């Protein structure tokens, strides 16, 4: 028996934990995969020696955690077997695909994290803030009140994240991608170092921030926080919360315990959901919201039947560029160079604090020692120098997010020193014939209802936005060098972004605003089930979502203080 | 942490482990230090395959073992590039780049070869085959008494198989494994035998394996604790052992210097008895560092004067590879058994079986599974149950066929057919050892631990290793026709080499340091040293097939015998 | 001249060529050690696009081939916007 | 211009490829490490195959190439034939 019980361990129920462990709530968390970032419980993954040090490999990891949600049937043609090997006569179900998928309605780059920390254990950090345009209400007709109430909550989301704009301005590679971006566009676009949630540890290592930063997951009551109450429970398969009869209360939660295999039922005075966009939406479909199996309109279904409905997820555009050739002469600009390297009269000069200068004095020590250090290598960059991590924030004239990076999630013979990521992010309108349903017979790898998508990015304002972003990206990139061959301009695998919203929508009435919870992240009807995520936003979006998840959860965190008592110690 | 133990030990691998294992267990204060950090969950050091979530996706374990294997030298990248825009930045030469060698010839590499720096090193995410060496493939231990050698190995290896908890029985009860055993044992009938692939590991269900790494020989906890109360163990990761410190004499080792890579800072330890265990590659390059053999490219006019033999007579595994789809023929004597009526999905759809005739070809379990998926789903084509357990399959070295066998299914993958219907084949060489065949390090250029940079130069030497494994490969292609055709896109072909990860001699053992060209005797000491103890596969000076972990835990306990006979422990 | 899945009649190819300033120093010449099939002296380039105004516009062509073929439709997978070999 | 090839177009870019003989090919410096041990492995990157030792492979224009047969490249040319203005013309 517990006060509070959280399905996931993610960076949103961790915000829960955090949030109401503190308030002295007796709280319970289960997560049904398990621990694997080392001693700190739900870390970053990339925030080892040896990642920081050989940061390629690092999408390995990445890709090793990313489990596809829906595969169709395969229906590639083999017919180079020999004769004596058995030869399929149809293409039959094999191999975990889902029969219910029609491969050209699907996000077949849409995955999902099974480890305590969830996808914050492999993240890029990136935390920016939404603008009006692509936030949802929080107070209606006082916009002045709305931004008062979202300021609060995303300054005290960023101190948790540990957001920063400023652990990278030190990059000679940064600096020199975002003063040519800001010069080239003549003040109609600001740039920006993209908000990350981290904190630089030395010149090569930045301690990437994760669920562990929001909330450490250690158990309590312990020697640090000796009348606090937190169990975490790993290997633990969420599966039903079970609705009393007036649907007004959850009684209790489902569980499969993975380990031993039993199955109990578990109670708490407080249910939250926190189990990603894809898992909360399963989890309530199986405990009987929203309708189970292929839609049906005939049947419309009785509780939340916006549930699984009006889904979003952001066209993805992407490239690398190689640094153009002005601009690496641009970084030794200040230098007076005589001779040729590797001879006996070479030499690289700068005068200190001339005001003629384009470069300070920092720059220009670094570039000096690099070109007569290591005289056989021909670029004026430090072989350390940190990645560009620059954006320019989604406006009304550009309506997408951007990142011009270098992300460790990559899609050799080039000098790494030269390449830069671009990355594009566009809003979707939500519509309610864009769907995440679940197959009354086909099961997943925890025998739970296979999920399904019916999704196409909207014809209109999406779709033209789309393309618009696409050449965007093209004339942007353009200004700071050609693409590298292999990295062309391309739209990515929909869902590959991993931002998917609108699963169990936020609104503030049930009926007129098609949604699921209301601005206290509680399940309308029920006094006593939130969920927590990135399926609660209900708007089009292009910048990354989760710091606004969390700022939502602290909103759901302030009713759940202000409406149950913790029990006495 | 403190200034003076015991025993230091360098790398938690199961090799280091092995170590910590027994003098732990004796007394020894013992000190562990690796550079690599824990990641592997709480128990520490353990095999990351043993979640729930990758044991029902497996398909996606190749991706941590890729994102844990470093290679060891990547030559000068000679790629033309030649669609840049013309306003990119573009080379005049190949110059060096992206962490390349500049000092490595790309014709005679171990392009292949990686090491893998997280606490429990490889063991990891290994695997877990653990054959005996037989003694074609094996360092004599008892010369002139070929009983006792076999005597003293089985004593050795009956330890090593419990620490690592190698069993034989773990995959019984595939019908796929069986089903491809069965086969092999028919077609070569008095020619060669099979059994299962000798596993570290222990079934906790149909559906879980508890795969043994470094963490099932000693937990890597921290001692003394409520269960060791009277044992002193540390570990210390993310150090970076950069120095063994010799005596003018270089009769003993006075201290480790060590490089704390979180604070940065630099310490000296000192031990009674220092142990090197940081792999075949890393081993030698502490050594290097530390004034042993010589530093830079070979310089025969310049023979180093201490350990002349380490980082020469370098072997590494010839190894070939395809993957079979499973013979018509095959899958249905799956179902030989089976009285089959009607049409699947119709309502009078029926398979069945008796229990117990004795014309049946399979027991009765066997028919049971077979008969429950055929009428549980009526729309696979199937016989094999979605869970069946892989093969695990091996005929073992013989001289009559002088490679190492395993006909399995590995996560390191190197989806439209069935995968029930799939089977990897992996034969592995013997390679001779060869002086010209080197490991050698830097003098200029450095790793990204500012270490001098490891270098190979190897080929596989011509005669008896070239033909054999020639040989090799047409015996894969020979056998695996038994079982089905390749796959497409997984067709017979030899590896990287070095990619088999089974390097060894690079700091090799013998009886006598100048007529074996060796660095280490029998008990693992090096030459000259009284403390000093190197533990690892690099330790191996013969020509082997066969996967060498086994053998090289083995010498470990060997070398810990020694140790405990010759040093005492520090009272508590 | 190419350089299936989708219907034929959808498909749009775009070339957009630039010019390229003349240099001396961008040349043509033959071994007088190698030769060719037939015997003959073997060709040898010396080449590379002029910086300045050559450089600038073919990166310039780039963006406004992306730029007009997005009135028309996205780019094909497999064909997308690309140098081809000198 | 024949019936067949004007039905199935999308087979006449191998009469291209066919007809365009490379200029000058670089000495090609790629690594096959997984030959067989028994078969006969370079120990350097020799001139083979019709390769120019002469050639820079980073200062030339590989898809340049020359078209042997009567008529030439007008044999298989895309038939594009516009003006110069002013600007491009001597
Ligand atoms: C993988 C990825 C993710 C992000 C970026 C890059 C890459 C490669 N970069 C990134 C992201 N977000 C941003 O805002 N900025 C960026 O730069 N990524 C997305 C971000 O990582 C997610 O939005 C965020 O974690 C979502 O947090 P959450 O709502 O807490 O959800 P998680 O998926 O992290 O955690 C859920 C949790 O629940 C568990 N689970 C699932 N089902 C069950 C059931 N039935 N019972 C119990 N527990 C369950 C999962 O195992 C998981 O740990
Ligand atoms: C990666 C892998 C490995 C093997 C198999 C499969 C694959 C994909 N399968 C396999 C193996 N071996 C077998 O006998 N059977 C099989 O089925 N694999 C190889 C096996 O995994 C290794 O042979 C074994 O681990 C070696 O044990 P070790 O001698 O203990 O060495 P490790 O590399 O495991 O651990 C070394 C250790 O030391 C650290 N380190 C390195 N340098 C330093 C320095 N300078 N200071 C401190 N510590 C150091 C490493 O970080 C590491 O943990
Ligand atoms: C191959 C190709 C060519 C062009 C286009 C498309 C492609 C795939 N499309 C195209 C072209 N030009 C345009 O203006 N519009 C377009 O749409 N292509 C180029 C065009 O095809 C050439 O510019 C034109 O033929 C050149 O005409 P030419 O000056 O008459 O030269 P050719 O290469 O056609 O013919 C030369 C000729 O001489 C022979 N030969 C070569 N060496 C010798 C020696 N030593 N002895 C004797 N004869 C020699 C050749 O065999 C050849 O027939
Ligand atoms: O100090 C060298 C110079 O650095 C440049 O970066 C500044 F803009 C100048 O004002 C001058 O301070
Ligand atoms: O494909 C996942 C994406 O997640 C986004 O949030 C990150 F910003 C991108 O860089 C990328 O990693
Ligand atoms: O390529 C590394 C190899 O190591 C060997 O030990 C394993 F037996 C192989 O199956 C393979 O994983």
């Amino acid at each position: 028996k517990y006060d509070v019980v959280i399905v996931g361990s993610g960076p949103i129920g961790c915000t829960y934990a955090r949030e109401l462990v503190g308030a002295g709530y007796k709280v319970a968390m289960f997560d049904i995969g398990e621990i694997d970032s080392g001693l700190k419980i739900g870390a970053h993954k990339k925030n080892t020696v040896e990642y920081q040090k050989n940061i390629d490999k690092f999408v390995n990891v990445i890709q090793g955690q990313l489990m596809s949600v829906s595969v169709p049937v395969n229906t590639l043609v083999v017919d180079t077997l020999s004769p004596t090997s058995w030869q399929a006569s149809t293409f039959f179900v094999r191999n975990g695909s889902n029969p219910e998928q029609d491969p050209l309605r699907n996000l077949s780059g849409q995955a999902v994290t099974r480890v305590v920390g969830g996808m914050s254990t492999h993240w890029t950090c990136a935390t920016p803030r939404f603008d009006r345009e692509q936030r949802p209400l929080l107070v209606k007709d006082d916009a002045d009140a709305d931004d008062a109430e979202w300021d609060r909550l995303y300054t005290k989301a960023e101190s948790y994240f540990q957001t920063g704009t400023d652990q990278f301005k030190e990059s000679i590679r940064h600096n020199l991608v975002l003063n040519k971006l800001t010069e080239e566009y003549k003040g109609q676009r600001d740039f920006q170092q993209i908000p990350l949630a981290a904190t630089r540890r030395s010149p090569t290592f930045v301690e990437w921030s994760s669920a562990n930063t929001v909330f450490d997951l250690q158990n309590r009551p312990n020697t640090d926080a000796p009348e606090e109450r937190f169990n975490l429970f790993p290997a633990v398969a969420c599966e039903r919360v079970v609705r009393n009869a007036l649907n007004s209360e959850i009684e209790s939660l489902h569980i499969h315990d993975l380990i031993s295999g039993d199955r109990f039922e578990i109670k708490a005075d407080v249910y939250v959901l926190t189990a990603g966009a894809v898992h909360n939406t399963q989890l309530l479909v199986n405990s009987g919201f929203g309708q189970l199996g292929r839609p049906n309109p005939a049947n419309p279904p009785e509780l939340l039947p916006s549930l699984g409905s009006y889904i979003t997820e952001q066209s993805l555009v992407f490239c690398q560029t190689v640094m153009s050739t002005e601009l690496i002469d641009s970084v030794k600009s200040d230098m007076t160079i005589r001779g040729t390297p590797g001879e006996l009269t070479y030499s690289v000069t700068y005068t200190p604090g001339a005001s003629t200068n384009k470069h300070p004095d920092w720059w220009n020590e670094k570039v000096k020692n690099h070109m007569m250090q290591h005289q056989e290598d021909p670029l004026p960059i430090p072989f350390e120098d940190p990645e560009p991590q620059v954006t320019t924030l989604f406006q009304p004239s550009h309506p997408w997010h951007t990142q011009i990076h270098r992300d460790a999630f990559s899609y050799q013979s080039i000098d790494s020193r030269l390449i830069v990521d671009w990355r594009f992010f566009g809003r979707t309108e939500p519509k309610e014939e864009n769907k995440l349903w679940f197959s009354d017979k086909i099961t997943d790898a925890y025998n739970m209802p296979q999920p399904t998508f019916d999704f196409r990015f909207p014809a209109g304002r999406t779709s033209k936005e789309a393309e618009d972003m696409m050449t965007d990206m093209c004339v942007m990139s353009a200004k700071i060098g050609g693409f590298l061959p292999g990295s062309l301009p391309q739209f990515m695998e929909p869902g590959l972004c991993l931002h998917l919203g609108g699963t169990h929508r936020m609104g503030f009435d049930e009926k007129e605003d098609n949604c699921c919870v209301n601005t206290d992240s509680r399940v309308f009807g029920f006094k006593n089930l939130f969920l927590g995520g990135c399926g609660n936003i209900p708007t089009a979006y292009g910048a990354n979502p989760t710091l606004t998840a969390m700022s939502l959860a602290i909103k759901s965190c302030e009713y759940i203080k202000q409406n149950f008592t913790p029990s006495p110690f």
